[PDB]
């Protein structure tokens, strides 16, 4: 009898699981919302510099209207390589955010110290890719300690995010990095194996910069790594050691698929289901970004903030429905929970996009300001040409947005807290009377090329 | 000089041949119609229970409008595995019929006894897949003996089917099976190697149930199987022993392709030809099933019935053209030749589908009742949401329909012989006056969940 | 740590490079236009006979409207095999022209003699494929010596072509070939290793026919070939010896991709970019062919003719824009530079195609007749059903046109020099008054089945 080769079957459930971390794929938690889980781990936050400027340049005539295609190609060529190293080193990519990503090594507390060495070795290999071969740099922040996960949503949509000091720290660490630095959180530094890791300290900072690894005499990284894999639940092994992810072996299971699909946008499921040409989700399109930020008294306290995020989510999704927008991503962004919402994504191109974005934003502002435990709401609104597309590796990728206007909306919400703000394109393009707005003082902002005048959306009735 | 790897070329002719058995692919018979051929073989009829109920459940809201996609995925995951075992054990899948399939081992008469052992071993391995790991069972019927093939059609369309006592028997055998039984026809039992095959007998039945194989002391199944492959014309071997089918090696040949394509529906050829997205042939769509049954004096006598089927076919295809329907499948269904016809398939969505289905059915009834050697015509008409899609394995698959309404239309034609019947959806939804119909006595029917009231389509003029 | 398999990544840049020779892919020359480069090499011009007759036959009813699909399948099955042998023997396919192709072995002058032996061995292996197994023959012409390349175009489009005596010779040689001959140019014969190559001479010709290779006693072709690969810049080797082309390894590089894409038509880039179903570029469509020929005093003198071709190109592309046509291919066609232009390609289906083709042709005629160094302009216009599609191998293929009308337009331009001519379909179908034309004397033409009456497009005003 023959034993013929079994071709890989790229079932729908496998295509879905490319868009999710192992944390969700193999999580099996309750469908109650909010749901909270607690664990320890090491986080790596990898941030590429230079793609929003490249994004702007790929709209230029030299690209002959293949800018989106060229952009995604050159982005994924680079990001794929970084995704592979994370996976090969045993990490779980949690989420892509534009030209950045967040990765997790979830381990028992006794194993943190050793796992930190693994993650540093990985981060230095990723740093390496950028010291070779046009205009892009990488900042890496590392953190370790207690992590909480929140799952929130409704009967058709699910979102997760991670919370706690390690989460805050990893972003803090990454923000300090000079171009091409690997920075460890103070807690990471405290738990790491200091006899191996040569650091230099950082100005007015307890966080530290990694110079190099200095293995002891008998040290063998492959044997060490192998010991560490004992603690790695899903590391591909044995018959599957040739795969980047165990998720590549998932088999059809309608219950699991129903649960996983709730995390993925409808337009992406259409493509997975071969109901739309692939070409069409990579685009440079004019959209409006609505970047919502919710601040709490204590943003590390999941059982306090979880209900409030769920509450906020329920209202947000309902008004976005009305005003025709979508939630692209939710994540903790030092100080708060941020929702990155988009008007004008595939299918939801309306006229009066701008007006709607503003009225939606005001509605969210009003409602969220009264949700218990939400200290402060801030919302930034910006409009322009943004890259929208699937970023990552074939085995692990997500739909995301990259552009100067995304950055602008995020920086507005931080530099102008407690109000709804908008850019000049949104202001000028809105249907709305000029006295619905206030012209704002100009602020020098980080990592935003130029704002042009900014405004507060004061809203329809007077407040003085 | 290099000897570079030769990538598999999935030519159109290879994609076409996935939809056909070796019986047709390598058959090369006359293009005259009808054409009849005679041989011996073993038949296996594998019938999955539980997918029409799953079909009904996958229309529910929990599936979030990805019911068709989820259904086909979970169906093919299972059916693919069964198709592989048949192929690996040397069989030819002849035809898929919903959630069932029919397979053939064509051999010289002296080899039947040994081949029956092979097919039993296969059937017990398939039975096995169902004793592991939600709500599906498998009934397997086996038959052996003389088989005739009929090829019928016109200058652009071809159909085949198998005929004779073994064909009748394999369906009889399968219908007796308690859930998960393997049943042998009486003739199969008579020809098999009884010293190996432990059976228990069956109530008021000469057919028998297989308990297990009980190989003699020296018996080695792999050596036995290898001996049997001497008699297997197309068993992949040598350089091609890593392939499931020799048909995977077919090379472009416009004459052969012209001949093979006549068996495949136009919408499928469009997809093969990359002129339509794959996603679109898997659907849960509202259709009307017209299940036509033709009974003859002797349904095992190919040279008698062949002309009549050809005649019936010519008229059927012509009125289906007019009323916008299609022949999905033709097969012998104890007592007669059945045509499973569909109104509302991809492209042929009209309004007045229902009326048309009824007028078409009456026309076919009238014409076929006068074709010489057609003893009785019965036609069942039912309307509802049915799964329409490609079922099977990548190397061997066919477009088919699965649903409670398909079953209903088949059961109507059998329980209400000699008339055209319809369900309540068809009745209520038709354009037609109430006195064109007669309300029928309710019959308890097998493997149909509930009919609702049924009617006879009496037709336009009175008969009393 | 795992070392998982790296799946082949079919990046856009790799898909683009399938449409271009190594000459361009790895060329990196100036973006100035015209650009001229000079080298030596051996040329092989492989011409299949019988596909324009097959093209005509595949429009017939027997093909059941899958003629385009069947045609391209059977063409590529054959042409792929020829492309593979060229690549494996170290050649660079420069260009496809319908059912023919031109291949180049670019080498230092001292290596011509040995390389000629390699190319003959290849040509005899290709001749071989046609002596096996319906109605197609192959004529092969070989030439060797000095070659110039011209790159011409504008800021969004690039074209190249090869020029010089070897180029003229290879087409001359191929035109003499009796069906299935391999003919060497006189210069090729003069440089080859005559102690190995047994020829018979040719009627009123210095060119020669290859009978066979007659290796000396110690000769080992594999060792010889290996020596020759020292001189082959891009021969796949080492880790990549399993690939047909080094171009299969190209990595994303936006500068390179911007440069390469300028050679490829927009409709093809759309398909590369997964913005259109593949099925749609293979078609049998009614088009109008405008075959422009420019003759110069000396057509081997690149620095003379290069400016004139660039000048002609600039005007041609501008009027084709206006009249909605496209340049399909440009090449030297003994005596001159020919532009094969098409009206009615994917997307550019207009009514008044015919009129436009004629007015465009007259405009080009008028303008090019005054470009300095253009001795004579001739333009042939023919309309009918032509095959339009991607021809070649997966790793090396191009969009091209095949049909009796393409041949007709080429033969008109040669047999009726110095005027614009058209066929009867174009004449009768044009919007234009009869006295805009002159009915021409009928000429017996080579390799054109029947012309029907031909006309000169005299144009709008009288000349007498
Ligand atoms: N798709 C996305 N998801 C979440 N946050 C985003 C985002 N795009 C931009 N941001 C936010 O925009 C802000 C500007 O970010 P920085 O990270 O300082 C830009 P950078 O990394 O140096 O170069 P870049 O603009 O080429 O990315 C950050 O607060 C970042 O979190
Ligand atoms: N696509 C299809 N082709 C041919 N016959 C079909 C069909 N779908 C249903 N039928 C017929 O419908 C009838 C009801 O069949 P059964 O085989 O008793 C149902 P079952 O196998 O127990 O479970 P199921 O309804 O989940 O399939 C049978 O006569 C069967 O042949
Ligand atoms: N796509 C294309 N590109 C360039 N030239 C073309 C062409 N199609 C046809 N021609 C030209 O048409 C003319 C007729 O060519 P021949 O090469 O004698 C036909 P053949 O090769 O014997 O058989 P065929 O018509 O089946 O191809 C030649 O001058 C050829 O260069
Ligand atoms: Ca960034
Ligand atoms: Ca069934
Ligand atoms: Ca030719
Ligand atoms: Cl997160
Ligand atoms: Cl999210
Ligand atoms: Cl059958
Ligand atoms: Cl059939
Ligand atoms: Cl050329
Ligand atoms: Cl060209």
């Amino acid at each position: 009898m023959n034993t013929p080769k079994e071709e890989f079957q790229d079932w729908p459930i496998v295509r879905i699981a490319a868009h999710l971390p192992d944390l969700i794929v193999y999580g099996h938690f309750s469908p109650e919302r909010p749901f909270m889980d607690y664990f320890d781990g090491v986080l790596m936050f990898v941030d590429i510099s230079g793609f929003t400027a490249m994004t702007e340049k790929f709209s230029s005539a030299m690209y002959m209207d293949r800018g989106a295609e060229q952009l995604v190609e050159i982005l994924n060529y680079h990001i794929s390589a970084i995704v592979e190293k994370v996976l090969i080193f045993g990490g779980d990519i949690l989420k892509f955010a534009g030209d950045a990503l967040l990765a997790l090594w979830r381990v028992e507390r006794k194993q943190l110290k050793n796992i930190i060495t693994v993650v540093i070795k990985c981060s230095l290999e990723i740093h390496g890719l950028f010291e070779t071969q046009l205009d892009i740099r990488v900042k890496i922040g590392l953190a370790a300690g207690h992590i909480s996960m929140l799952v929130f949503g409704d009967e058709t949509h699910s979102h997760f995010l991670v919370i706690g000091q390690a989460v805050d720290d990893v972003r803090l660490a990454q923000n300090m990095a000079q171009m091409n630095d690997v920075i460890l959180s103070p807690n990471c530094w405290q738990l790491c194996d200091r006899s191996m890791i040569e650091i230099e300290s950082v100005p007015d900072q307890r966080a530290v910069k990694v110079n190099f690894l200095k293995p002891p005499p008998n040290f063998n990284f492959d044997e060490f790594f192998t010991k560490c894999t004992t603690f790695m639940h899903y590391y591909p092994s044995g018959e599957h050691k040739n795969l980047l992810r165990l998720a590549c072996t998932l088999k059809p299971d309608p219950e699991l698929e129903m649960s996983l699909q709730k995390y993925v946008m409808e337009s992406i499921l259409k493509q997975i289901d071969n109901k739309q040409l692939q070409g069409y989700l990579s685009e440079l399109r004019p959209v409006t970004i609505v970047f919502v930020n919710l601040m709490f008294e204590d943003q590390d306290k999941a059982e306090e903030i979880g209900p409030a995020i769920q509450d906020a989510y329920m209202h947000i999704t309902s008004v976005l429905k009305i005003f025709q927008g979508q939630i692209n991503k939710v994540f903790m962004f030092d100080k708060g929970c941020s929702f990155l919402c988009v008007f004008g994504f595939p299918g939801e191109k309306v006229p009066d996009e701008l007006t709607h974005a503003l009225e939606c934003a005001m509605d969210i502002f009003d409602f969220c300001s009264q949700v218990h435990k939400i200290q402060t709401v801030s919302i930034g609104v910006a409009s322009g040409i943004v890259f929208c597309g699937i970023v990552g590796h074939t085995v692990r990728h997500e739909y995301t947005v990259i552009g100067q206007k995304v950055n602008l909306a995020a920086r507005m919400m931080m530099y102008y807290p407690g109000i709804v703000t908008c850019d000049s394109v949104t202001y000028n393009g809105s249907n709305l009377p000029a006295y619905f707005f206030k012209e704002l003082p100009k602020k020098v902002m980080k990592g935003v090329a130029d704002s042009g005048p900014l405004y507060q959306y004061w809203g329809r009735t007077e407040k003085v």
